[PDB]
């Protein structure tokens, strides 16, 4: 995250840290055994880090829990994006608390304008890297399908939106990926690409989570 603040440990209960070895990318708890995550993350190997703060110390709310198997969405496609989603399942249930608890699925779309939560522990530069270990928030809104699609031609189809400030200077990076876009309480959002990070006239874009609440639910139901 980049012109962002630290958020406070525990402060985002349902962040998750994709650990394999190293966090690469960042996760949304749904309920005590799943992980909404983007499809551009998957590999083998994923552990699961619940209650997380800083990344690179063991502060005393942590749960860590070794995926059982993840689920790419049927149609991603990792050249344009399109459908940037997938399911990671836990071996074993999260305990939840106030500190390690579920976002709840959206129940409608929502619109640009939209003031949203975004969390992670990627890149606080938009020149350079500089990876923080605590986790870190910006305050963004949803940006409208007009002004995302002139600022990438080509490329935003019916299952991404754009969020963030077209001036630059505040946005999701890398190591943000796969991690939570929250409106009102729900999580409409998952950090998925841009070009560059907090360049302006180049916002953060984000999986339409609102379109795939139906294939969500499917697949947890009989997985
Ligand atoms: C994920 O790691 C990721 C998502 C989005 C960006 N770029 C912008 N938000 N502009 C970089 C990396
Ligand atoms: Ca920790």
């Amino acid at each position: 995250i980049v012109g962002g603040y630290t958020c406070g440990a525990n402060t985002v209960p349902y962040q998750v840290s994709l650990n394999s070895g190293y966090h690469f990318c960042g996760g949304s708890l749904i309920n005590s055994q799943w992980v909404v995550s983007a499809a551009h993350c998957y590999k083998s190997g994923i552990q699961v880090r619940l209650g997380e703060d800083n990344i690179n110390v063991v502060e005393g709310n942590e749960q860590f829990i070794s995926a059982s198997k993840s689920i790419v969405h049927p149609s991603y496609n990792s050249n344009t994006l399109n459908n940037d989603i997938m399911l990671i399942k836990l071996k074993s249930a999260a305990s939840l608390n106030s500190r390690v608890a579920s976002i709840s699925l959206p129940t409608s779309c929502a619109s640009a304008g939209t003031q949203c939560l975004i969390s992670g522990w990627g890149n606080t530069k938009s020149s350079g890297t500089s990876y923080p270990d605590v986790l870190k928030c910006l305050k963004a809104p949803i940006l409208s399908d007009s002004s995302c699609k002139s600022a990438y031609p080509g490329q935003i189809t019916s299952n991404m939106f754009c969020a963030g400030y077209l001036e630059g200077g505040k946005d999701s990076c890398q190591g943000d990926s796969g991690g939570p876009v929250v409106c009102s309480g729900k999580l409409q959002g998952i950090v998925s690409w841009g070009s560059g990070c907090a360049q302006k006239n180049k916002p953060g874009v984000y999986t339409k989570v609102c379109n795939y609440v139906s294939w969500i639910k499917q697949t947890i139901a009989s997985n």
